[PDB]
């Protein structure tokens, strides 16, 4: 069916490989398929402008794409004196996701800085990068709790993401590549939490356009795939929060 | 109940005027409530690097926010060295959204620039621009079809879009305003066609979450506004096509 | 004689709708002819690095052109990593102009930001910029002394301006359009006050050269046309300033 | 009268050193006074996108001031983002001023490029770089001739400038410095050409404003500055030119 | 002694991950004791503008850093409008020094993209760049081998780089980290061959100065550490390359 | 044997013209050849964000090229919206070396502006830099010793450099000039004190390599000369420092 050999509601060969780079609180190399991204979680007591004092602390992330981790090399974004409109529309995305389940309040007046590398691009990076990050996240704040700089954890549910989409002749797909989303009809970016609830959804038809119909369809795929990824972030992250 | 004094499923008043500026082929200024959008529609007989010769025509489009446009002046985009992520994320969905509903190949070889700058904005500005975006651009077409430079009309459907949100204390509510959209919970952009599919879905929970329930609420509400929207798209429009 | 039909000291006819734009202290909407700006005056105690406690304020103007008020769509500024010469050489022209008029001490430590902002363009852009962008000043100003938030009026003087040139076939023109300024040989912006004194003067020869005689024949029937102006700016501003 | 010693209708002392700097085609070092500015003129075949095969000519330029040239060490402009206002208005206004006076078309497809870096300035930089950015196109133009790589002589007229204006408690001057034009009430910037016409006329009454009887006086001390320039201009060039 | 209780005259661990990246024709991962560095080498038939038809071939190097490689967020390069200064002294530096060991013409008229990107610093990243974009470069250039893409290998030496310098109360130190090199008073970047021949010499004493005496100690003691960093890369690289 | 008829061991001629520009403190036009630089030295109570209260002083410089002090005009830098490469790294070095030399501690906490524009480059105009910039800080601190504003002299030591390298067919020369670095093998900027120590390094072999021979015969020509400059420095500077 699918060039991969995989079936229209499976997901790509995950692997998550722990504590990748020493420096960081909590790194976590997330493996999809053919895409590779380095999520680094870094601690810093510290907050912005309009947080000072309020006992609220915050979680930030900024997301790169290796010039050569695409197909075709990109323009660095550097060279560009402006980061560009992806980098942007994702950097937020990231962010807003992950503070969907933390209590910015039990965590503390405490930055959290989310380092999103994609060191290897095949499809769906944007979403992988959320998987990964929470890890990276859930590691950092849970060693932080041993070393009792906080008493509770803040963490209230678990996090992840997936796309899914619709190929004019194949249909519902589960956890597209680069080939699949570039000739789907409807890339469809779904967030949840454990608690089988929607934290955001993005999706859009750019050949044509969906239902209804279609989009309950989309919709139950690509929760069932969470769900399959929340259980191997569940087994791996163990016990490095209780 | 809510300070417009409007029902829970209610629209704000919309007007359309056509032919606001003189010089471009298509030009309508669209007013719903507070909000005011200039939108206009230029052809040219040219298209990017990729459409060569390919009897494919293209649409893109640009928006801006006129600096005192919103209750606080906002920095020039211009002024800034870049343009900002909003615009950027904006341009691309009007673009987007335009081009689910035309038949590129038979409009041409040529191109259609759509200018949506905001004159007057109180929420809402991102929809209400696609919605008059695609009357000036039918307008556009339309008398590009009388002048014989087409023979058939590349316009497939109607287009129109509309946001709708949750209201901690209040639910759902269609057609947010800057207040609003400034406090809602969750935020939601739905852009459909006159077949009532859907071309576009952007939703985001911003403070909390929703659920399959809230979901399926919005929509159906959005789906409502945007069928009387299509409407007043008709009759305006008239005989500017066939 | 002119395709307009108008006479060689005949200006184009003049319309000003106050209040246009709601969020602006100051809004007007100029129309000359075919020429339509949307002036609008914000005011905002702070001033940049240099007027530091010094009791002075300011008064800075930014000027834009819609990509389609043209009857070519011309590039957007903000797509070009820099703002063009003519919208610098304008903008620094119109707030030079406004400061001519304003007793910058009385206005209090506070600053005065106009966008004039060409919406449909047909000639004599610059010029109905700072007519309107003096009648919004002067609303911003004028509702600024009712709330008591000074003492004094700090307009010292009516402001206008307006365009003349040389047309090699038909002699002094004034307020010139589009076509006439694009055919002239002698271009020439004239801003002068109610009490009849010059502001600025800016003309320049672009095919040909003028003489001590075209130059005198020119001022004079601008000189002429602004007084004509300063009178409809009378009228309108009427009560809204002392 | 005037600190210098000099009468009000009295020029600086001009000196034109030709050939300082070997590179260019055309370079001319001019000293007005104290003021000191690079002129380098450089020829390339080649044209801006509207030119393409129009066998018509170019002439552009760029005007900088050495972060020391001033009194005040000023921030150099490469360190800003962005090129300044003066900088802008002055390019622009040598390039228009330069053209004026020269066959476009009989000048070939080729390019000329105008550097004016001003390496000392004490008022009067921007007329200075005129006067002598003339002389360095007309040296490069003039052995453009020699080595027959065109037939004819494109430039038609000399070109000079000159400012002049007016002190609160001394009346007209004639080419100001620093310290005059810092304390004149009405700036003014005078470019004509040796059959004694003007190319164009930029003045601005600051302070106050002036009189059409102001303005004769202005004019007529501008344009006999202007004469005496054009003659010096005149015997330097010589042979350089036919 | 030192804070990681190496001798003076020892190297950080050293490893070398090839094909740590799939997409590109070489890549390796380098980690020197704490600094890790991806280096990817793209092959790609096309050059510069003056290489056409040269039979010449190229080789460029960008090089970046992850905003969080470092102990503090560094702001992302793509968010200013610029490129910094280090990165591009750099990305010059890693190309020069990988061509000097090169026939380019041997190589054809391909061009090779070397993209050094940091994720985790602690010292010597430019230096370590180096070390394994050539490895990468190899190991591409070694497979174009294979599929009889060029008939002879173009290599012509082994290079690698190591940093050395000088504390203040400890001496001489080979291959410092970011603490260290912190607080050197004289730091020094040393490109050597496998035939022990410079082909880079970069040394500058911030503190301090140093002498001949220095020097010739310094030089010594890099060219031990760059023979042992040799050896390593020849059993590693083994078979990829003849 | 050198086109210029000067032996391998042979300084260009040198001259300094003191004073040249009126304005800054410490002015010097240092001419090497046919190299011409202007060197500024300006100085300015107030220090970056780091020395707030340190009692220690700064020195940073800025260097430019005019856009035709070359061969062929180049694109003047504020045109691109970046400064390249080339003066990122030429800046440092000047300011890097000059700090090598003087008590930071003893100027105070002051700031000296360093600004080299070369208006006529033939080769080496980065060292002829250091060297004029040097003995005009100089002049700067000297007189500003003098009317007391600092009790003791911060100058260290005399700074100079000097450029070096191997041609082919010719072996060691001594201050290559653009025909000269153009084709050497080995490029090679030294920069030392009047006591013969070493205050920067930077040795590069383009087309070929060095060997420990090699360096310590350019060493070795380099230090023959920048002693030979120095003296030349001292004669100069003479009284306008202690």
């Amino acid at each position: 069916m699918r060039h991969d050999g995989r079936q229209h509601d499976e997901l790509r060969p995950i692997t998550f490989d722990l504590d990748f780079i020493s420096h960081p609180e909590g790194s976590v190399l997330i493996t999809a398929g053919n895409t590779k991204v380095i999520c680094n979680a870094s601690v810093e007591d510290r907050v912005p402008p309009f947080l000072r004092g309020g006992g609220k602390g915050w979680i930030t992330a900024e997301y790169s794409m290796l010039p050569r981790a695409t197909n075709q090399r990109t323009i660095r974004e550097s060279s560009k004196g402006k980061i560009s409109g992806r980098t942007m529309e994702i950097q937020r995305l990231i962010g807003r996701a992950l503070r969907a389940v933390v209590d910015l309040e039990k965590l503390g007046e405490r930055t959290i800085w989310i380092d999103c590398d994609v060191i290897q691009a095949d499809g769906g990076t944007r979403t992988a990068s959320i998987t990964g990050a929470f890890l990276a996240m859930a590691i950092a704040i849970g060693k932080l709790i041993k070393a009792g700089t906080i008493k509770t954890n803040p963490i209230t549910d678990f996090l992840a993401a997936i796309s899914v989409g619709i190929d004019k002749e194949q249909g519902i797909l589960l956890d597209l590549n680069y080939e699949e989303d570039s000739s789907a009809e409807v890339d469809m970016n779904v967030i949840m939490t454990g608690s089988g609830r929607f934290v955001e959804l993005q999706g859009t038809g750019e050949e044509a356009t969906f239902s209804r119909e279609d989009l309950n369809g989309l919709l139950g795929l690509a929760e069932k795939g969470i769900q399959e990824l929340i259980d191997k972030q569940k087994e791996v992250l163990g016990d490095s929060l209780p």
